């Protein structure tokens, strides 16, 4: 039993006294197909992972009412005091060591997540929650996908609408037909840069301005990347602009830490294949202070998204979610 305090952005998330905990209500959870599918994914992802840098479900409330009348899902989580957006963009400290440590934990979480063939696809400071003990936890897995996706999804083709514009990888923006865990490392690059300057790296107002801002720092993309652009009109737009060499990161962040900018430069690249992985980034000298491979596990077995590729009705998705809630309780008790 619980007692509610105040409404906390993250849907209907309420602060509740029991020690304090977070309770998230998913109202009318089975009314819309896309929403219901998303809840099923999130439940399955968060039950799969067991990692101190990934948000964990602490409890799920079972239906008090009969099955038909079961309309809303209540999920209980550990109360986090803040998120990385609020920390960065406020009056509290954010030294280089804060940056170093927050980056370390994010990458630690991603190594584990990525080894299970799960791409978050929506990493940004507001999805990185921080408790009062400074533990960073990755949340909001609604956008996450595997390496394989069904054509039935609109996002399969319309990749430039995936997730948040300010943190969206070039492969998604330009539809480069290479969608790997590297998607997340671009986003990490953006978060890392944002931590160093305390302002967003690429705050684009629209599709074209977003590409402008990326090019103003990274320069014009290579012919291989340009030809890999699916849309002729985007391809033509890029070819119309004059040539531009990459701006060194030393200039973009004057007086910043050398090893930090070294690591940043290995994240923010146009080509997904060129980017450092989460695992390899943990071995970078910038994170040597915290790095310990024995305390940085992979996830086994891999996560399978097959359940999400099925064309299920609302009622069939409700059934799957209820089976996950039953299973949550059945494993422990
Ligand atoms: C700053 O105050 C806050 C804000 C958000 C908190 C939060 C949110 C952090 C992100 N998050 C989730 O990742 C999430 C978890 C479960 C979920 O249920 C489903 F699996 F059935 F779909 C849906 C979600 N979207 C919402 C909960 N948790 C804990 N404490 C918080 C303190």
């Amino acid at each position: 039993e619980y007692e509610i305090i105040e409404t906390i952005a993250y849907g209907v998330v309420s602060s509740a006294r029991r020690q304090q905990v977070a309770i998230k209500k998913i109202p009318n959870a089975f009314d819309v197909v896309t929403n219901a599918k998303r809840t099923l994914r999130e439940l399955k992802i968060l039950k799969h992972f067991k990692h101190d840098n990934i948000i964990a479900i602490k409890d799920i409330l079972r239906p008090t009412v009969p099955y038909g009348e079961f309309k809303s899902v209540y999920v209980v989580l550990d109360l986090m005091e803040s998120d990385l957006h609020q920390i960065i963009h406020s009056s509290q400290p954010l030294t280089l060591e804060h940056v170093r440590y927050f980056l370390y934990q994010l990458l630690r979480g991603l190594k584990y997540m990525h080894s299970a063939q799960v791409i978050h696809r929506d990493l940004k400071p507001s999805n990185l929650l921080v408790n009062e003990n400074c533990e960073l936890k990755i949340g909001d897995f609604g956008m996450a996908r595997g390496l394989c996706t069904s054509p039935a999804e609109h996002q399969y083709f319309m990749t430039e609408y995936v997730a948040t514009r300010w943190y969206r990888a070039p492969e998604l923006m330009l539809s480069l037909h290479e969608y790997t865990q590297a998607i997340d490392l671009w986003s990490v690059g953006c978060i890392f840069g944002e931590m160093l300057a305390r302002r967003q790296l690429f705050p684009g107002k629209n599709y074209v301005h977003q590409l402008q801002l990326i090019m103003m720092v990274l320069g014009t993309p290579s012919p291989a990347v340009i030809q890999a652009v699916g849309a002729e009109r985007v391809r033509a737009y890029i070819q119309s602009l004059p040539p531009r060499q990459p701006v060194p990161w030393e200039t973009v962040y004057p007086g910043a830490d050398r090893q930090a900018l070294s690591l940043l430069g290995r994240m923010l690249r146009f080509e997904p294949s060129a980017r450092i992985s989460a695992a390899a980034a943990l071995r970078h000298p910038f994170l040597a202070k915290y790095h310990d491979p024995d305390d940085e596990p992979d996830c086994a077995p891999p996560f399978d998204f097959a359940f999400d590729r099925e064309a299920l009705t609302r009622e069939r998705i409700k059934e799957a979610i209820v089976a996950e809630i039953e299973d949550f309780h059945a494993r422990r008790e």
